[PDB]
């Protein structure tokens, strides 16, 4: 770690604090993840070095020393999230979005193919440069390791992506919760509102059976026999999307309703979510950027 100087701050992950640094060997700026403390865990994460995709933010390094674990990353000049803040009054244009969506399924349909699912997609971890491109940031493993960085700061775990498998205490999930967390996030991109802002467990599932209507064995076979299920959950009426994401065209609510499902069975796949008639006319504008 002598051979990098921190520069500031930029993030807090849910197991690590990121920071922008100078590689002192080379004179490259990188984004630090600096996870506070398992060897299953070292060989997994070396892995990882050799998914590389353009819409994935690389993994240059892996440091393993004195009993803390720093990954080194490419730096990427934005995330999503100080984008979509900063792009709060207008709104990001929909050629835009189309253009993050498609590339961020490109992403997704890659690292899929290969078994690695990301698990904690948000719009802190989507990062964006100058060019148009957008990025997938720091994949997690199956298997949790070291202190939580809730424990010494008044940061929060975010629930608001969390697919309802996950919820319902499916410990055995799918590339299917990827999918659903960028579903909410398309869906956060055109109408400028997080789709269900929870802040707790039950009241982000309630948020989740409130819009898309309490699910049932009709609509997910095998719901009503998951680990965290109870009868005694209120029943709601499923809302229309024409409600939920306007003014988001019929092939992009389309899409969104596919990428929501329940079932994660008939969620759809990246790569089927690829050849949706939504991304018929898509391109890859210039986002406008205040560095
Ligand atoms: C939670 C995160 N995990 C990783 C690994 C992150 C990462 C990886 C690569 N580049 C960057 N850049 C970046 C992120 C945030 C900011 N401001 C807007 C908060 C900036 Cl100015 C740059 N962040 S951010």
């Amino acid at each position: 770690m002598e051979n990098f100087q921190k520069v500031e701050k930029i993030g807090e992950g849910t197991y690590g604090v990121v920071y922008k640094a100078r590689n002192k060997l080379t004179g490259e700026v990188v984004a630090l993840k600096k996870i506070r403390l398992p060897s299953t865990a070292i060989r997994e994460i070396s892995l990882l070095k050799e998914l590389n995709h353009p819409n994935i933010v690389k993994l240059l390094d892996v440091i393993h020393t004195e009993n803390k674990l720093y990954l080194v990353f490419e730096f990427l000049h934005q995330d999503l999230k100080k984008f979509m803040d900063a792009s709060a009054l207008t709104g990001i244009p929909l050629p835009l979005i189309k253009s993050y969506l498609f590339q961020l399924l490109q992403g997704l349909a890659f690292c899929h193919s290969h078994r690695v699912l990301h698990r904690d997609l948000k719009p802190q971890n989507l990062l964006i440069n100058t060019e148009g491109a957008i990025k997938l940031a720091d994949f997690g493993l199956a298997r949790a390791f070291g202190v939580p960085v809730r424990t010494y700061t008044h940061e929060v775990v975010t629930l608001w992506y969390r697919a309802p498998e996950i919820l319902l205490g499916c410990k055995y999930y799918s590339t299917a919760v990827d999918i659903w967390s960028l579903g909410c996030i398309f869906a956060e991109m055109v109408t400028r509102r997080a789709l269900f802002p929870g802040d707790s467990e039950i009241d982000q599932l309630f948020r989740i059976f409130r819009t898309l209507g309490t699910p049932d064995e009709v609509v997910w076979p095998g719901v009503t026999s998951m680990p965290d299920y109870k009868p005694s959950f209120p029943k709601w009426a499923r809302q229309d999307f024409s409600k939920v994401v306007p003014p988001l065209d019929e092939d992009g609510r389309s899409l969104l309703s596919q990428m929501l499902h329940y079932d994660p069975n008939k969620r759809i796949s990246a790569k089927a979510a690829l050849a949706h008639p939504f991304f018929q006319d898509v391109t890859k504008p210039v986002p406008h950027l205040r560095l």
